[PDB]
């Protein structure tokens, strides 16, 4: 019987549940400490050793064509090769490689090992002006309405800074700026001092025109540069909340069972909060509430929320897939 | 240590993940616009400059022997040479060449540059009668049951046109035909006017016997000829949905981890929809639902779905490969 | 500009992809049927018309010095000439020639036309005893450990036949022998009847000492002689699986991009299965699994897997080649 | 029909492939052992029986005018005759002859039989000083930039020996020298003892001014004299790698099909490695990497790489040749 029972199954009767995917425990370690954040000094000194076309091309392959690269080689380390990276060995142009690491769900990672989340965080923190000039937005930003918020940002943040607080909230951001100037580590001072000499252009305040473009490649946490600038980390929290809102709307739209509705939604604000508060900061929730009052409605009015397929078509095709797979084998049929 | 660590690795400890393939960013550009479709006027005037044996032989090497040509020289431009193409320089028969371009996953392409998808689209749109006469079906059509749908197409589409809609659906296709006769661009008018004078035989409606043979070489999108014929583009969407259904059944059949099940399935309907709606059309989903109700069951009953190897054999051989590769080097072992 | 653009290029800008090799469609036909196997009655009656020194010398030039002959004249027909072949025209010793045909990747072939795969199949099926006596193994057998499996074959197959099945598996092979004695064509009966009178020594069972030597010259499919002997065709499938295992290990060892890792591995078991099942047989997978359990480990322990060059040397030299070729012309630089 | 079919063709229809050259199996033996290297004791005692003008003149006809001699009489043994070689039979000056043997691709050779590769190896190992004095470089050395590496060799190797290793690498070569003084055969001791009494001047180390001139006549393997001198065999491997690099650049430059690009490149390092490791040595790859870091760039900067003919001219002429040959006969047209 092809759908009877597998070898090595330890129960003689067929279970009521169908079989599923195999969890590979080879790439997992146990002996790591429970809190092991990124180093962020080794990562910035590594990524500032390169020349910016290979960095922007790797950012393009991880953001705009990111789903294809994560579908092709996930669970392995990737070498990036370009003509612009050199190793001058007596005139021979030996290629220098960029190493990212695309981890699995079951995968212990090192402290300085660069995931694509860490890479997008570091590159979007270092070079926002080139991302602004090249209009390089990831598709996960493009579905929550990043483009309409970035059409007229120089007037948008000027109208936001002129609103009265509950004096305008420029004074509130200035008080936040003094509170962060008292409360910062020397590690971020080393990061700013190093990246200034590396040659990237810094950002002084949220009033800069290339300020929303720090979150254009959708980093997983706020970058170490533009951390103590008093109004940027809360703006990344605002965009993470918009991502979770879109995921809950898309999870509630789909007719289906309980576990796939639960599977379709995501927890981005929890991970953003954990990874941001781990860097020595306290997110003020009041500023996030100010952004939600300011442009929470226009973003949700400009979500994507596209119905991809006719539901009568999808139901019929998925039913036919399910009948065929339950005829052939004993696996759980995947979704169309 | 041969499996210790590579040179230029920037972390002193061995990572938990094995190394993988190198992504070459040399053939990628950034400064292209975000939407740059094909020209389709330059491509038709280029491919109608040739003589049909070199076109049908290149179609044979891209469809029937397509996997071997994409394995041999991928990431480069291919010259096709045949005796039938001339350049009469004072009697000297200088060979004229056909240029296709087989792109990589990391590769920006021009507007008029001919990929094999564009080539199969243009050739299958121009010359369906010779493909019908020579019985030239690609192996990706041969696994989703194209042959049994093309055995008796003249009676099949006659029984489909006689069914009552929810008057028969001939009136629905005629209303669709009037709606497309109002809504069409002058560019497709130029394509039809040019390809009529070039000498290829047109198709007037879906009732023609060489109508299913437009999708015999499996184009990536529906061709510019046979676009405004009201019932052909939805039939290509139906075949793309059949391809995605077969890929999901084959992905659910395989015992294995999550990422290789996700790697084995494909997204053909998304690309077909994007590339078809980019040409100035709106696919009516109702006609696709009509085709799925009509012959969705017979196609899935006639899928290939062949078990290629004994799974006990494949598991044993792949385990032995994995043990040997993990003994020798630090790369990720490929699948048998 | 020498690297600017070629004549006859139909696009004014330089493409991102470099140019590649020319595919010659002159030797390809379209009007062949989709399934056209070899005749195998004309081929055996042709190759038994000759005298065995010219056959063994042509087998030597196609197996042991086969890479040089396929590099020199590929895509053409080869005349083999020796003093031992005669045409007695009134005492004049006119030389008789052996015609093989080394086809290209783009090349339609006739039914009775002898490729080197067909030639190695026919010669290794007819004369295994002389190949055993002369120790004539091809280098593609020599890398998958054919010599250690052929050191002590008379004791090896005796220990395999004495193992208990899941009664020993001699009874299983005898049941397979009865099933093949019921199921065989008269064409193979004509082949055995003809080649017995031609003068070659037959093989009765797998217990013969010259039984592994049928696959010493590495045929592409199992020979028509020694087809219905119940245990030989599965042994050729076992050796084809060993070839694919070595090719996947060698493809996974090499640091490089995705398409050249995909290019380095081979699909030998698919072609062996297609060409063997086309001759009127059904390969029992259980016997192949028995061989993999029996001596799958010793063969993989005795693969060649030789690191040909220091990788630091190869990387440096290939980088220098790539820089020079990208300076000179617009072609894709070949591998060192 | 002159292009219809040949007599003795065994297939009634014309094949798609054109006919090619005849492989002559007369000069091939089968019963040789699989490893039969040169004797190198008989060859040195044979070539030291002569007087050096006939040796240098035969070296001139095999290196500098070598292509003409291999075009004229290939596949046969050559007698070399000069006035300087005697046979004193009671005062009569009977001429003594030098016998070389120019073998075919299909040709078994004896152990002591002198091919031109063996001859160039022995003569360039015995007499480097006269080759230095007469400036006798082969044209295959002249295209990979031997002259610029041999302009200032006494300062070049002095700057190489003074570089620090990873202490300078003189200590590394001295450690290699001690390792070879422990590991050498008595056969090479007999060769050095015999050739010292024959009258040729030995070489003590790589620091000698006539040290690069051992590889001026381009031997096929490193000579038996100057084998255990710790730094000379790796220098011959370096020059063989330069030959393979030039052949791959010239193979990638040519527009054409796949098999002639594959035909134009050569495998010299494989044959050099096989024939050198067969003499009882282990090539250290580190020294070859040191030479590639040292003067890999200057040699490739001084390759010949000459475009012999205008490609528009060559394409037109070759097309006209191909049309005429396909009109006349059924052979494959040769390249212009």
């Amino acid at each position: 019987d092809p759908t009877g029972v597998e070898p090595g199954d330890h129960l003689k009767e067929r279970s009521m549940l169908s079989y599923g995917n195999v969890l590979d425990l080879n790439h997992l370690d146990i002996d790591e400490p429970t809190g092991q954040t990124a180093d962020w000094l080794s990562i910035i000194v590594y990524l500032t050793s390169f020349v910016v076309p290979i960095l922007l091309k790797a950012l393009y392959m991880l953001t705009t064509r990111g789903r294809q690269t994560t579908k092709d080689n996930k669970g392995t380390r990737i070498r990036f090769k370009d003509d612009s990276s050199f190793e001058d060995v007596n005139g021979i142009r030996k290629p220098k490689h960029l190493y990212v690491s695309l981890p699995n769900a079951q995968s212990s990672m090192k402290a300085e090992e660069i995931t694509p989340g860490r890479y997008r965080t570091a590159v979007c923190g270092l070079y926002p002006a080139q991302i602004k000039a090249r209009q390089m937005i990831s598709p996960v930003m493009s579905v929550i309405g990043f483009l309409a918020l970035a059409k007229d940002w120089s007037d948008r943040i000027e109208q936001w800074l002129i609103e009265p607080c509950k004096a305008t909230n420029r004074d509130y951001l200035r008080q936040r700026q003094v509170a962060l100037g008292n409360m910062e580590t020397k590690e971020s001072k080393a990061i700013r001092q190093h990246a200034e000499a590396a040659g990237c252009s810094m950002i002084e305040d949220i009033e800069s025109p290339s300020s929303i473009w720090v979150f254009a490649g959708a980093p997983d946490r706020c970058p170490p540069t533009c951390l103590f600038i008093a109004g940027i980390a809360e703006l990344g929290a605002f965009f993470s909340i918009l991502q979770d809102m879109r995921n809950t709307i898309m999870a509630s739209k789909t007719v289906g069972t309980s576990e796939e509705k639960l599977r379709k939604k995501s927890s981005f604000y929890q991970s953003y909060l954990r990874r941001t508060q781990s860097m020595g900061i306290q997110l003020g929730q009041r500023i996030i509430v100010l952004f939600m009052v300011a442009w929470g409605k226009e973003a949700v009015d400009n979500f994507h929320l596209g119905d991809d397929m006719d539901p009568e078509l999808r139901t019929l095709a998925q039913s036919l897939i399910d009948v065929k797979v339950k005829e052939i084998s004993n696996q759980e049929p995947l979704k169309l």
